């Protein structure tokens, strides 16, 4: 039935959500209430990259990204690395992560990931600072024009 996967190159993928960092407030709120929040997550060739933030509550810190390709059935705990740059916050540390996308990805299975920060004898779980990090392809995303931008007042 299904067409074999012998020789084929799928276009790059995109994100179905707006970067978290974008909103300093809506962002810090998660890093202050959950003590953890993803800064930015870029996409690369059959691979991804992103840096997660954490509160300097304790010394020992454990950051691991949880990703799955089977409607949250088969996930793998990937160890995060540490970044040392001028930009990186002095107090709050900055851990990075590099996950390798699966061979292929079709519209027959779901794919989402979440952040898992362990500290102070606790386990903070940040799943797309809302529901889940829905990752879709770039060719799937539909383009809709003739739309007006939204804008509102600044909370006092």
């Amino acid at each position: 039935g299904s067409s074999g996967s012998s020789g084929a190159e799928s276009e790059s993928f995109v994100l179905d959500f707006s970067q978290p960092s974008a909103d300093y407030l809506d962002f810090r709120n998660r890093l202050q209430a959950d003590h953890v929040c993803l800064e930015n997550c870029v996409l690369k060739d059959k691979a991804i990259a992103g840096t997660v933030k954490v509160q300097n509550l304790a010394f020992e810190k454990t950051v691991k990204i949880r990703m799955t390709f089977d409607t949250w059935k088969s996930y793998t705990d990937f160890p995060c690395q540490y970044v040392k740059d001028t930009y990186a916050g002095s107090d709050r540390d900055t851990f990075s992560f590099d996950i390798s996308l699966p061979e292929k990805i079709q519209s027959y299975e779901r794919m989402e990931f979440a952040v898992y920060y362990e500290c102070n004898g606790q386990t903070y779980w940040d799943s797309n600072r809302g529901k889940n990090y829905r990752i879709i392809r770039a060719e799937l995303k539909s383009t809709q024009g003739m739309t007006k931008p939204h804008s509102g007042p600044d909370l006092g």
